[PDB]
């Protein structure tokens, strides 16, 4: 089911079937004349993967590294605090950086908070979803939920892939993720595969083949100057999806280093850059 | 767009492609026998309608009325008391009702905390989902979240229907809703024709045309017992949707009744008895 074919299932659609943002006084802009920049969305959009493969563009290299490096600290390190993300290389987050170096009560600072109850003893949205799914697998309440409307004032930054719902049916664990926005030409791609990284790595720890991965955008949407290049990679060549690894001798959660992960025999496409926009 | 094609577009799926939750040790059962009662589901299915039609079974009855009821109950009155939704006459929650008489900190409790910023004044999910979509359309954030992970353990039952996403296009309000489970036998089509009456409600005062409606369900199923009372259901007659009436002389979210809507020449099937389960 590569990442290809319905990527570019879902832009035609757009820049064809497509709204644009126009009539509104849009606050965002290019960076080459200010002149601020427009986007064209759809709303309501899905993508479904059966696992046979990774889900990656073979049409232009993803971040994959960056990617996993960024699930490591929302997800295992639980960590809203930037210089631990700047630890690991990464610094696209420099930008929200507050005078503290946190981007304030979101992402990682929801999943550590210990607001479950546990045999007596209180636990976080991570360490509850672990537990349930090895002893309550039926269950039909497995989710993570990263919008918080006590704290959605306190964050320094609404998240996109916010929420998430697992289901464990016939030794098969099954993933759903959801995205109140998406940019498909910059932002897409990376979520995706990041977020089904993530789905291997639980799978693993819980003993549990791998069921369908479904990723649900909400408000899809490209920017103006970015479609004509997102033509060519239309029609650019489509490769056979790589081979992830991921180290067999972990059993724990918190055991995955960004040196477990390695995609192996990744054919991609060229450089394509698409103009900045603050 | 009815409601009655898609509804048995996906029974049929989940008679013939949905997996059975035997495997587990289930703790619903009948009442005829004790016996546990088994379902077959399946997981993410999705129905839309571009609102020329109100989304209602023709195959049976709704309870169109009880199901606006309980809307203004949490939406309106923002209340998680029983008393109060047994004031108009329902009685269907009274199995939840705690040694206070409110359900705990879920549903009506969590659309009526005071927990957003608003020119130097707190307000309410509602309240804020209200302004910001005549003073901020364009916003791709009009999000309400009922599954708040901090009082999970104190809501005395975990929601289906927990979110909503709106989105202001064209003159055009569109409203997405999600459910993390539902019974497509006696769970859904209540649902769903009660979260498009929310949807027809606040364009009417926003005053914006209906966009699209869109319904995500996470895990979909029917119990056993069900199904052979199903296929009939299937092969009931289908008529035309009813007219749904609503007073446009309101101009103000809380201002609408009971007695503001009247379903119009609705014709439907006839008594459809399901099995009751624990």
């Amino acid at each position: 089911t590569q990442f290809d074919k319905q990527y570019n299932s879902i832009i035609k659609d757009i820049i064809n079937n497509g709204i644009s943002d126009e009539e509104f006084d849009v606050r965002t802009k290019w960076d080459s004349d200010g002149t601020p920049a427009h986007t064209l969305s759809v709303i309501s959009k899905q993508m479904r993967f059966d696992n046979s493969e990774v889900p990656i563009l073979t049409t232009k290299k993803v971040a994959w590294k960056t990617a996993i490096k960024e699930l490591l600290w929302i997800w295992q390190l639980k960590s809203n605090d930037v210089n631990d993300l700047n630890m690991m290389g990464v610094h696209i987050w420099d930008q929200w950086k507050q005078e503290d170096g946190t981007i304030g009560h979101a992402y990682g600072f929801q999943l550590g908070k210990k607001n479950r109850s546990l045999n007596g003893e209180k636990v976080d949205q991570v360490d509850y979803l672990l537990h349930q799914l090895k002893n309550n697998p039926s269950s039909r309440r497995h989710i993570t939920m990263l919008w918080n409307p006590d704290e959605l004032d306190a964050m320094a930054l609404t998240p996109c892939v916010y929420e998430t719902q697992w289901y464990v049916k016939h030794g098969k664990l099954h993933l759903e993720v959801r995205a109140r926005s998406n940019d498909m030409a910059l932002g897409n791609p990376f979520n995706v595969f990041q977020y089904n990284v993530l789905q291997r790595m639980i799978a693993q720890v819980t003993g549990y083949e791998l069921g369908e991965y479904i990723f649900n955008i909400g408000d899809c949407h490209v920017y103006t100057r970015h479609i004509d290049n997102l033509k060519i990679q239309m029609e650019r060549e489509q490769f056979e999806a790589p081979e992830l690894w991921i180290n067999p001798e972990v059993k724990d959660f918190y055991d995955f280093t960004i040196d477990d992960f390695k995609l192996i025999n990744y054919k991609h496409g060229d450089k394509l850059l698409f103009e900045v926009a603050v």
